[PDB]
């Protein structure tokens, strides 16, 4: 049940990409492996630390949501958990740490940033053959700030706690949440998986 509701995040929030396929690989379901449960907790107590802070600045409410992440170094993260220090200002909205609510947007990261070279067996970024990995975070927004074009932060902005990258014309195709402290997320999900052939 639990295992089937992220299954159900993980293929109903795929969507047909702008690049048609070129960072992510061309497909329209996924064939999930394995999901399991991570059970950090030091991690899952420096998240929960920090959450009730976040929801004290925040009407008493963490604003807490459950979204994807892909990186090359989901295993790194697992053990040692999210990093701000390993994020530079080069991204849309700078230095932080990026999530989507849509898994196939994830998924374009997790050969690297427009999906690097692909899997490191064949260097295909539409690999079929290789197994992939992404997160299933927990993810504290807290008073998060809505912006709609390029804002190349270091931190949150002032009396904030997070970004939502909203879609616009001349911008974003889907949305995107972005963290500028790494303890302001814990991933709870490591869903093993490859993207499917379309029929
Ligand atoms: O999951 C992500 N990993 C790195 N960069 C991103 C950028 C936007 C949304 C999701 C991601
Ligand atoms: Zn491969």
């Amino acid at each position: 049940k639990e295992f089937q509701s992220v299954e159900e995040e993980m293929q109903s929030t795929v969507r047909e990409h702008r690049d048609g396929g070129h960072a992510g690989g061309i497909f329209n379901r996924y064939n999930i492996l394995k999901i399991q449960k991570v059970c950090n907790k030091k991690l899952w107590e420096r998240y929960t630390h920090r959450r009730k802070e976040v929801s004290e600045e925040n009407h008493n409410h963490a604003n807490e949501r459950m979204l994807f992440h892909g990186s090359p170094f989901v295993n790194a993260i697992i053990h040692k958990g999210f990093d701000e220090r390993h994020a530079y200002i080069g991204g849309m909205f700078g230095a932080g740490i990026y999530f989507a609510e849509n898994s196939s947007k994830s998924n374009q990261y997790v050969y690297g940033i427009g999906g690097g070279t692909g899997c490191p067996v064949h260097k295909d970024r539409s690999c079929y053959i290789c197994h992939r990995q992404l997160l299933f975070c927990r993810v504290t927004l807290g008073k998060s700030f809505l912006q709609f074009s390029a804002m190349k932060m270091a931190h949150s902005p002032p009396g904030h706690h997070s970004v939502t990258g909203r879609p616009s014309v001349n911008g974003l195709a889907l949305a995107e949440y972005v963290i500028y402290r790494g303890e302001q997320a814990y991933p709870e999900y490591l869903i093993t998986y490859q993207i499917m052939r379309p029929e």
